[PDB]
Protein backbone atom coordinates (compact mmCIF):
# COMPACT_ATOMS: atom_id res chain seq x y z
CA UNK A 1 0.00 0.00 0.00
CA UNK A 2 1.60 3.83 -0.91
CA UNK A 3 0.52 6.49 -1.61
CA UNK A 4 -0.20 5.89 -5.40
CA UNK A 5 -3.21 3.49 -4.21
CA UNK A 6 -4.85 6.76 -2.54
CA UNK A 7 -3.90 8.88 -5.91
CA UNK A 8 -5.88 6.28 -7.80
CA UNK A 9 -8.96 6.90 -5.86
CA UNK A 10 -8.52 10.51 -6.04
CA UNK A 11 -8.18 10.55 -9.72
CA UNK A 12 -10.90 9.04 -9.90
CA UNK A 13 -13.11 10.94 -7.38
CA UNK A 14 -11.41 14.22 -9.46
CA UNK A 15 -12.95 12.93 -12.92
CA UNK A 16 -16.69 13.05 -11.40
CA UNK A 17 -19.07 14.98 -10.58
CA UNK A 18 -18.95 16.41 -6.74
CA UNK A 19 -21.18 14.35 -4.29
CA UNK A 20 -21.97 16.66 -1.50
CA UNK A 21 -21.78 15.11 1.68
CA UNK A 22 -25.10 13.98 3.69
CA UNK A 23 -25.06 14.29 7.81
CA UNK A 24 -26.30 10.83 9.19
CA UNK A 25 -26.35 12.52 12.58
CA UNK A 26 -30.04 11.56 14.13
CA UNK A 27 -31.11 14.37 17.04
CA UNK A 28 -27.32 18.32 20.78
CA UNK A 29 -26.17 20.63 23.23
CA UNK A 30 -22.49 21.49 23.72
CA UNK A 31 -22.84 20.39 27.54
CA UNK A 32 -23.79 16.92 26.53
CA UNK A 33 -21.13 16.44 23.79
CA UNK A 34 -18.39 16.77 26.21
CA UNK A 35 -19.78 13.77 28.01
CA UNK A 36 -19.16 11.57 25.35
CA UNK A 37 -15.35 10.57 26.20
CA UNK A 38 -13.36 7.59 25.00
CA UNK A 39 -12.60 4.78 27.31
CA UNK A 40 -8.48 5.27 27.50
CA UNK A 41 -8.77 1.54 27.98
CA UNK A 42 -9.99 1.02 24.46
CA UNK A 43 -7.05 2.26 22.76
CA UNK A 44 -5.87 1.43 19.65
CA UNK A 45 -2.77 -1.07 19.71
CA UNK A 46 -2.91 -0.75 23.45
CA UNK A 47 -2.29 -4.40 23.20
CA UNK A 48 0.35 -3.93 20.83
CA UNK A 49 4.22 -3.37 21.58
CA UNK A 50 4.31 -0.38 19.67
CA UNK A 51 4.95 3.13 21.75
CA UNK A 52 2.34 4.60 19.40
CA UNK A 53 -1.62 4.71 20.20
CA UNK A 54 -4.69 5.57 18.48
CA UNK A 55 -7.97 6.90 20.27
CA UNK A 56 -11.39 7.95 18.23
CA UNK A 57 -13.29 11.00 18.42
CA UNK A 58 -17.39 11.25 18.54
CA UNK A 59 -19.57 12.30 15.58
CA UNK A 60 -22.03 15.05 17.09
CA UNK A 61 -22.88 18.56 16.61
CA UNK A 62 -21.50 20.05 13.75
CA UNK A 63 -18.71 17.25 13.53
CA UNK A 64 -22.31 15.60 11.52
CA UNK A 65 -19.83 13.57 8.67
CA UNK A 66 -17.65 10.70 9.57
CA UNK A 67 -14.66 9.46 8.58
CA UNK A 68 -13.59 6.33 7.59
CA UNK A 69 -10.29 4.78 9.30
CA UNK A 70 -8.77 1.52 8.10
CA UNK A 71 -5.30 0.25 9.61
CA UNK A 72 -2.66 -0.60 7.26
CA UNK A 73 -0.93 -4.10 8.61
CA UNK A 74 1.67 -6.10 6.53
CA UNK A 75 -0.45 -8.47 5.06
CA UNK A 76 -4.06 -6.37 4.97
CA UNK A 77 -5.96 -3.03 5.31
CA UNK A 78 -8.82 -3.63 7.76
CA UNK A 79 -11.52 -1.20 8.14
CA UNK A 80 -11.91 0.14 11.53
CA UNK A 81 -14.97 -0.06 12.21
CA UNK A 82 -16.82 2.55 14.77
CA UNK A 83 -18.42 1.42 17.90
CA UNK A 84 -20.50 3.17 20.84
CA UNK A 85 -17.90 0.95 23.33
CA UNK A 86 -15.00 2.45 21.99
CA UNK A 87 -16.53 5.68 24.48
CA UNK A 88 -18.39 5.95 27.50
CA UNK A 89 -21.36 8.94 27.20
CA UNK A 90 -22.77 8.77 30.77
CA UNK A 91 -25.79 10.76 29.95
CA UNK A 92 -26.48 10.32 26.45
CA UNK A 93 -28.29 7.62 24.28
CA UNK A 94 -25.80 5.82 22.69
CA UNK A 95 -28.25 3.01 21.70
CA UNK A 96 -26.97 0.04 19.70
CA UNK A 97 -29.38 1.47 16.99
CA UNK A 98 -29.41 4.54 17.84
CA UNK A 99 -25.84 5.47 16.56
CA UNK A 100 -26.26 2.37 14.18
CA UNK A 101 -25.58 5.07 10.94
CA UNK A 102 -22.91 6.72 13.09
CA UNK A 103 -19.32 6.25 12.22
CA UNK A 104 -15.86 8.33 14.04
CA UNK A 105 -15.14 11.67 13.56
CA UNK A 106 -11.63 12.08 13.55
CA UNK A 107 -9.15 10.66 15.27
CA UNK A 108 -6.04 11.11 17.51
CA UNK A 109 -2.23 9.77 18.30
CA UNK A 110 -0.63 9.01 21.23
CA UNK A 111 2.76 8.77 22.31
CA UNK A 112 5.36 8.69 25.59
CA UNK A 113 6.50 12.26 24.25
CA UNK A 114 7.29 13.32 27.52
CA UNK A 115 7.39 10.28 30.03
CA UNK A 116 7.51 6.01 29.08
CA UNK A 117 4.79 5.82 31.24
CA UNK A 118 2.36 8.34 29.62
CA UNK A 119 0.91 8.27 26.31
CA UNK A 120 0.20 12.09 25.76
CA UNK A 121 -1.17 12.94 22.38
CA UNK A 122 0.80 14.56 19.99
CA UNK A 123 -1.79 14.38 16.73
CA UNK A 124 -5.11 15.08 16.22
CA UNK A 125 -7.24 15.11 12.97
CA UNK A 126 -10.88 15.93 12.81
CA UNK A 127 -12.80 18.35 11.28
CA UNK A 128 -12.56 19.49 7.18
CA UNK A 129 -8.51 18.66 6.28
CA UNK A 130 -7.76 20.08 9.87
CA UNK A 131 -4.72 18.73 12.43
CA UNK A 132 -2.95 19.94 15.41
CA UNK A 133 0.26 18.75 16.26
CA UNK A 134 2.62 19.29 19.48
CA UNK A 135 5.80 18.11 20.14
CA UNK A 136 7.39 17.22 23.74
CA UNK A 137 6.26 19.98 26.72
CA UNK A 138 4.16 21.74 24.13
CA UNK A 139 0.17 22.50 24.39
CA UNK A 140 -1.68 22.50 21.07
CA UNK A 141 -1.69 25.96 19.54
CA UNK A 142 -2.14 26.38 15.70
CA UNK A 143 -3.43 24.31 13.36
CA UNK A 144 -2.41 22.94 9.86
CA UNK A 145 -4.36 22.03 7.07
CA UNK A 146 -4.24 19.46 4.01
CA UNK A 147 -5.45 22.05 1.57
CA UNK A 148 -6.98 25.52 1.64
CA UNK A 149 -9.20 26.74 -1.24
CA UNK A 150 -10.40 30.82 -1.93
CA UNK A 151 -9.04 31.55 1.86
CA UNK A 152 -10.05 35.61 1.77
CA UNK A 153 -12.42 35.22 -1.30
CA UNK A 154 -15.33 37.89 -1.48
CA UNK A 155 -17.21 34.73 -3.14
CA UNK A 156 -16.40 32.81 0.06
CA UNK A 157 -13.43 30.41 0.70
CA UNK A 158 -14.15 26.48 0.00
CA UNK A 159 -13.07 23.92 2.75
CA UNK A 160 -11.71 20.51 1.14
CA UNK A 161 -12.32 17.47 3.99
CA UNK A 162 -10.21 14.01 4.65
CA UNK A 163 -13.27 11.49 4.15
CA UNK A 164 -10.60 8.70 4.19
CA UNK A 165 -7.85 7.51 6.57
CA UNK A 166 -4.88 4.74 6.06
CA UNK A 167 -2.88 4.20 8.86
CA UNK A 168 -0.32 1.91 8.73
CA UNK A 169 0.83 -0.62 12.19
CA UNK A 170 4.17 0.36 13.10
CA UNK A 171 6.82 -1.98 14.39
CA UNK A 172 7.75 -2.25 17.79
CA UNK A 173 11.04 -0.91 16.80
CA UNK A 174 9.44 2.29 15.04
CA UNK A 175 9.75 5.73 15.99
CA UNK A 176 7.49 6.94 13.57
CA UNK A 177 4.02 6.88 12.67
CA UNK A 178 3.01 7.18 8.67
CA UNK A 179 -0.79 8.40 8.01
CA UNK A 180 -2.23 8.49 4.25
CA UNK A 181 -5.45 10.34 3.48
CA UNK A 182 -8.03 11.00 1.02
CA UNK A 183 -9.05 14.88 0.63
CA UNK A 184 -12.34 15.65 -1.53
CA UNK A 185 -13.50 19.04 -2.11
CA UNK A 186 -16.20 20.72 -4.57
CA UNK A 187 -12.94 21.26 -6.79
CA UNK A 188 -10.15 19.42 -5.86
CA UNK A 189 -9.38 16.42 -4.60
CA UNK A 190 -6.26 14.55 -2.98
CA UNK A 191 -3.90 11.72 -1.45
CA UNK A 192 -1.59 12.61 1.40
CA UNK A 193 1.35 10.79 2.40
CA UNK A 194 2.13 11.88 6.01
CA UNK A 195 5.20 10.59 8.11
CA UNK A 196 4.56 11.66 11.87
CA UNK A 197 8.34 12.26 13.83
CA UNK A 198 7.47 13.06 17.78
CA UNK A 199 10.65 14.45 19.61
CA UNK A 200 11.45 17.79 21.39
CA UNK A 201 9.82 18.99 17.70
CA UNK A 202 7.57 16.79 16.58
CA UNK A 203 7.97 16.54 12.75
CA UNK A 204 6.00 15.99 9.99
CA UNK A 205 6.40 14.77 6.32
CA UNK A 206 4.38 15.52 3.82
CA UNK A 207 3.55 14.27 0.30
CA UNK A 208 0.63 14.94 -1.60
CA UNK A 209 -1.00 14.96 -4.79
CA UNK A 210 -3.49 17.18 -5.46
CA UNK A 211 -6.36 17.09 -8.65
CA UNK A 212 -8.39 19.95 -9.18
CA UNK A 213 -11.87 18.47 -10.33
CA UNK A 214 -12.41 22.24 -11.70
CA UNK A 215 -10.77 25.44 -11.64
CA UNK A 216 -10.01 27.64 -9.00
CA UNK A 217 -9.73 30.97 -7.83
CA UNK A 218 -6.82 30.54 -4.88
CA UNK A 219 -5.50 27.33 -3.84
CA UNK A 220 -3.33 27.41 -0.67
CA UNK A 221 -0.65 24.81 -0.06
CA UNK A 222 0.76 23.65 3.08
CA UNK A 223 -1.96 25.77 4.75
CA UNK A 224 -1.33 26.56 8.75
CA UNK A 225 -4.38 28.78 10.70
CA UNK A 226 -3.59 30.41 14.13
CA UNK A 227 -4.85 32.95 16.73
CA UNK A 228 -3.64 36.20 17.59
CA UNK A 229 -6.08 38.39 19.88
CA UNK A 230 -3.81 41.17 21.44
CA UNK A 231 -0.08 41.76 22.31
CA UNK A 232 2.53 44.61 22.79
CA UNK A 233 2.15 45.59 19.31
CA UNK A 234 -1.76 46.78 20.06
CA UNK A 235 -2.42 45.89 23.30
CA UNK A 236 -5.61 45.14 24.84
CA UNK A 237 -8.23 47.51 24.92
CA UNK A 238 -9.82 46.53 28.02
CA UNK A 239 -8.06 45.47 30.98
CA UNK A 240 -6.27 42.14 31.50
CA UNK A 241 -3.73 40.71 33.91
CA UNK A 242 -2.23 39.08 30.81
CA UNK A 243 0.22 41.42 28.86
CA UNK A 244 -0.89 39.29 25.77
CA UNK A 245 -2.70 36.40 24.44
CA UNK A 246 -1.99 34.59 21.30
CA UNK A 247 -0.57 31.44 19.64
CA UNK A 248 1.78 33.00 17.46
CA UNK A 249 2.76 36.57 17.10
CA UNK A 250 4.46 36.51 13.69
CA UNK A 251 4.55 35.22 10.29
CA UNK A 252 8.44 34.23 9.29
CA UNK A 253 9.95 33.28 5.79
CA UNK A 254 12.67 32.61 4.35
CA UNK A 255 12.33 34.14 0.81
CA UNK A 256 13.63 32.24 -2.48
CA UNK A 257 16.49 35.21 -2.34
CA UNK A 258 17.66 34.09 0.91
CA UNK A 259 15.93 37.02 2.93
CA UNK A 260 14.12 36.38 6.20
CA UNK A 261 11.35 38.51 6.62
CA UNK A 262 9.29 39.02 9.57
CA UNK A 263 5.73 40.10 9.64
CA UNK A 264 4.26 40.73 13.31
CA UNK A 265 0.67 39.60 13.49
CA UNK A 266 -2.20 41.78 14.01
CA UNK A 267 -6.28 42.00 14.70
CA UNK A 268 -7.47 43.99 12.61
CA UNK A 269 -10.87 45.81 12.56
CA UNK A 270 -10.81 44.86 9.11
CA UNK A 271 -10.26 41.69 6.73
CA UNK A 272 -6.72 41.82 5.81
CA UNK A 273 -5.31 40.01 3.33
CA UNK A 274 -1.25 40.52 2.75
CA UNK A 275 0.84 38.74 0.10
CA UNK A 276 4.58 38.18 -0.44
CA UNK A 277 5.07 37.56 -3.87
CA UNK A 278 8.53 35.60 -4.81
CA UNK A 279 9.57 32.32 -6.87
CA UNK A 280 10.96 29.08 -5.03
CA UNK A 281 10.01 29.90 -1.23
CA UNK A 282 12.39 28.52 1.08
CA UNK A 283 10.25 28.12 3.69
CA UNK A 284 7.79 30.16 5.92
CA UNK A 285 5.81 29.59 9.35
CA UNK A 286 3.65 31.16 12.27
CA UNK A 287 5.89 31.18 15.14
CA UNK A 288 5.49 32.18 19.08
CA UNK A 289 8.72 34.22 19.56
CA UNK A 290 9.04 35.11 23.42
CA UNK A 291 7.55 32.02 25.83
CA UNK A 292 8.94 33.69 28.73
CA UNK A 293 5.64 32.81 31.31
CA UNK A 294 5.20 36.42 32.18
CA UNK A 295 4.22 37.72 28.37
CA UNK A 296 1.36 35.46 29.21
CA UNK A 297 0.43 34.39 32.30
CA UNK A 298 -2.00 32.38 31.81
CA UNK A 299 -2.03 29.27 33.97
CA UNK A 300 -5.18 27.33 32.59
CA UNK A 301 -4.20 27.74 28.65
CA UNK A 302 -0.27 28.10 28.74
CA UNK A 303 -0.11 29.91 25.40
CA UNK A 304 3.58 29.96 26.38
CA UNK A 305 4.21 26.38 25.72
CA UNK A 306 2.17 26.21 22.52
CA UNK A 307 4.04 25.33 19.15
CA UNK A 308 5.50 27.50 16.58
CA UNK A 309 4.82 25.84 12.74
CA UNK A 310 7.70 25.96 10.52
CA UNK A 311 6.93 24.41 6.83
CA UNK A 312 9.92 23.58 4.78
CA UNK A 313 8.88 22.88 1.27
CA UNK A 314 10.95 19.97 -0.78
CA UNK A 315 11.80 21.19 -4.52
CA UNK A 316 11.29 24.48 -5.63
CA UNK A 317 7.77 25.35 -5.72
CA UNK A 318 7.66 28.17 -8.80
CA UNK A 319 6.19 31.72 -8.45
CA UNK A 320 3.19 32.07 -6.38
CA UNK A 321 2.62 34.05 -2.86
CA UNK A 322 3.38 33.36 0.49
CA UNK A 323 0.03 34.55 1.96
CA UNK A 324 -1.26 36.06 5.37
CA UNK A 325 -4.93 36.34 6.18
CA UNK A 326 -6.11 38.59 9.46
CA UNK A 327 -9.04 38.63 10.65
CA UNK A 328 -11.34 40.76 13.00
CA UNK A 329 -12.33 38.69 16.20
CA UNK A 330 -12.67 39.52 19.95
CA UNK A 331 -12.46 36.66 20.99
CA UNK A 332 -9.66 34.16 21.46
CA UNK A 333 -12.32 31.19 21.09
CA UNK A 334 -12.18 31.09 17.04
CA UNK A 335 -8.75 31.17 15.25
CA UNK A 336 -8.43 34.51 12.78
CA UNK A 337 -4.98 33.65 11.43
CA UNK A 338 -4.24 31.84 8.32
CA UNK A 339 -0.86 31.58 5.94
CA UNK A 340 -0.01 29.17 3.25
CA UNK A 341 1.54 29.38 -0.22
CA UNK A 342 -0.65 30.19 -3.13
CA UNK A 343 0.57 29.05 -6.59
CA UNK A 344 0.16 32.28 -9.41
CA UNK A 345 -0.97 29.65 -11.72
CA UNK A 346 -3.07 26.21 -11.76
CA UNK A 347 -2.50 23.28 -14.50
CA UNK A 348 -5.47 22.26 -16.45
CA UNK A 349 -8.39 20.37 -14.52
CA UNK A 350 -7.76 16.51 -13.67
CA UNK A 351 -3.32 17.26 -14.06
CA UNK A 352 -1.58 16.06 -11.27
CA UNK A 353 0.13 18.45 -8.59
CA UNK A 354 3.06 17.43 -6.48
CA UNK A 355 4.25 18.60 -3.19
CA UNK A 356 6.51 17.35 -0.79
CA UNK A 357 7.51 19.37 2.69
CA UNK A 358 7.84 18.89 6.11
CA UNK A 359 6.25 21.07 9.09
CA UNK A 360 8.10 21.37 11.97
CA UNK A 361 6.15 21.69 15.65
CA UNK A 362 8.61 22.88 17.77
CA UNK A 363 9.08 25.70 20.38
CA UNK A 364 12.83 26.36 20.18
CA UNK A 365 12.64 29.87 17.43
CA UNK A 366 16.11 30.59 16.96
CA UNK A 367 16.82 27.20 15.92
CA UNK A 368 14.07 27.97 12.90
CA UNK A 369 16.19 30.92 11.69
CA UNK A 370 19.48 30.88 10.65
CA UNK A 371 22.24 31.66 13.18
CA UNK A 372 24.31 34.91 11.15
CA UNK A 373 20.53 36.60 11.01
CA UNK A 374 19.16 38.25 14.03
CA UNK A 375 15.76 38.46 14.25
CA UNK A 376 13.03 40.50 16.10
CA UNK A 377 12.00 39.14 19.91
CA UNK A 378 9.29 41.91 20.26
CA UNK A 379 7.38 44.51 19.01
CA UNK A 380 6.08 47.34 21.57
CA UNK A 381 3.67 50.03 20.19
CA UNK A 382 4.39 53.54 21.79
CA UNK A 383 2.39 57.11 21.63
CA UNK A 384 4.70 59.52 19.05
CA UNK A 385 7.61 60.34 21.87
CA UNK A 386 8.74 57.08 23.28
CA UNK A 387 10.85 59.94 26.05
CA UNK A 388 7.55 60.50 27.41
CA UNK A 389 5.60 58.94 29.46
CA UNK A 390 2.85 61.63 30.38
CA UNK A 391 -0.68 59.80 31.22
CA UNK A 392 -2.71 62.71 30.11
CA UNK A 393 -1.09 63.18 26.65
CA UNK A 394 -3.16 64.10 23.66
CA UNK A 395 -2.52 61.81 19.98
CA UNK A 396 0.07 64.27 18.15
CA UNK A 397 -0.50 62.21 14.93
CA UNK A 398 2.80 60.02 15.50
CA UNK A 399 3.09 56.65 16.64
CA UNK A 400 6.58 54.56 17.72
CA UNK A 401 7.45 50.94 17.68
CA UNK A 402 10.08 49.58 19.89
CA UNK A 403 11.79 46.72 17.63
CA UNK A 404 14.83 44.33 19.45
CA UNK A 405 16.54 42.37 17.68
CA UNK A 406 19.06 39.30 19.15
CA UNK A 407 20.98 36.61 17.22
CA UNK A 408 23.23 34.03 17.77
CA UNK A 409 25.86 36.10 16.08
CA UNK A 410 24.38 39.29 17.23
CA UNK A 411 24.64 38.66 21.03
CA UNK A 412 28.94 38.41 20.24
CA UNK A 413 29.31 41.85 18.37
CA UNK A 414 30.86 44.58 20.27
CA UNK A 415 28.66 47.24 22.04
CA UNK A 416 29.94 50.09 19.59
CA UNK A 417 29.20 47.98 16.80
CA UNK A 418 28.04 50.99 14.38
CA UNK A 419 24.35 49.39 13.34
CA UNK A 420 22.39 51.16 11.01
CA UNK A 421 18.32 50.49 9.69
CA UNK A 422 17.76 50.42 6.49
CA UNK A 423 13.86 51.71 6.45
CA UNK A 424 11.20 51.98 4.32
CA UNK A 425 7.10 52.79 4.45
CA UNK A 426 4.22 52.92 1.97
CA UNK A 427 2.69 56.33 0.61
CA UNK A 428 0.25 56.40 3.42
CA UNK A 429 3.22 57.13 6.21
CA UNK A 430 6.27 59.21 6.82
CA UNK A 431 9.15 58.08 8.96
CA UNK A 432 9.60 61.13 11.46
CA UNK A 433 12.49 59.05 13.42
CA UNK A 434 14.42 56.02 13.09
CA UNK A 435 17.16 55.24 15.43
CA UNK A 436 19.01 52.20 16.42
CA UNK A 437 20.84 51.35 19.94
CA UNK A 438 22.65 48.79 21.66
CA UNK A 439 20.57 46.67 24.62
CA UNK A 440 22.69 45.80 27.35
CA UNK A 441 20.30 43.86 29.02
CA UNK A 442 19.94 41.76 25.52
CA UNK A 443 22.97 41.80 23.80
CA UNK A 444 21.04 42.73 20.73
CA UNK A 445 19.72 45.88 19.21
CA UNK A 446 16.44 48.03 19.63
CA UNK A 447 15.26 50.40 16.98
CA UNK A 448 12.68 52.66 17.15
CA UNK A 449 11.25 54.03 14.63
CA UNK A 450 8.04 56.71 14.80
CA UNK A 451 5.85 57.75 11.93
CA UNK A 452 3.35 59.88 11.50
CA UNK A 453 -0.30 58.38 9.51
CA UNK A 454 -1.66 60.91 6.57
CA UNK A 455 -5.07 59.02 6.49
CA UNK A 456 -5.82 56.67 9.86
CA UNK A 457 -8.81 54.78 7.96
CA UNK A 458 -6.08 53.31 5.16
CA UNK A 459 -3.33 50.61 5.53
CA UNK A 460 -0.15 51.88 6.65
CA UNK A 461 3.14 49.58 5.60
CA UNK A 462 6.82 49.76 6.91
CA UNK A 463 9.90 48.01 6.77
CA UNK A 464 13.48 47.75 8.17
CA UNK A 465 16.33 45.75 8.40
CA UNK A 466 19.27 46.33 10.48
CA UNK A 467 22.41 47.23 8.89
CA UNK A 468 25.92 47.11 9.24
CA UNK A 469 28.15 48.71 6.88
CA UNK A 470 29.40 45.71 5.39
CA UNK A 471 26.12 43.56 5.15
CA UNK A 472 22.96 42.98 6.55
CA UNK A 473 22.79 41.98 10.16
CA UNK A 474 18.89 41.05 10.59
CA UNK A 475 16.06 39.87 8.76
CA UNK A 476 13.35 42.68 7.36
CA UNK A 477 10.73 43.58 10.05
CA UNK A 478 8.08 44.15 7.71
CA UNK A 479 5.04 45.79 9.57
CA UNK A 480 1.73 46.97 8.54
CA UNK A 481 -0.23 48.94 10.45
CA UNK A 482 -4.04 48.21 10.19
CA UNK A 483 -6.55 50.23 8.75
CA UNK A 484 -8.69 52.44 11.35
CA UNK A 485 -5.87 51.38 13.79
CA UNK A 486 -4.57 54.42 15.30
CA UNK A 487 -7.78 56.74 14.66
CA UNK A 488 -8.90 58.94 17.77
CA UNK A 489 -12.99 58.94 18.20
CA UNK A 490 -15.98 60.08 20.30
NA1 LIG B 1 8.75 39.67 31.64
Amino acid sequence: FSIDDVAKQAQSLAGKGYETPKSNLPSMKYADYQQIQFNHDKAYWNNLKTPFKLEFYHQGMYFDTPVKINEVTATAVKRIKYSPDYFTFGDVQHDKDTVKDLGFAGFKVLYPINSKDKNDEIVSMLGASYFRVIGAGQVYGLSARGLAIDTALPSGEEFPRFKEFWIERPKPTDKRLTIYALLDSPRATGAYKFVVMPGRDTVVDVQSKIYLRDKVGKLGVAPLTSMFLFGPNQPSPANNYRPELHDSNGLSIHAGNGEWIWRPLNNPKHLAVSSFSMENPQGFGLLQRGRDFSRFEDLDDRYDLRPSAWVTPKGEWGKGSVELVEIPTNDETNDNIVAYWTPDQLPEPGKEMNFKYTITFSRDEDKLHAPDNAWVQQTRRSTGDVKQSNLIRQPDGTIAFVVDFTGAEMKKLPEDTPVTAQTSIGDNGEIVESTVRYNPVTKGWRLVMRVKVKDAKKTTEMRAALVNADQTLSETWSYQLPANEVEHHH
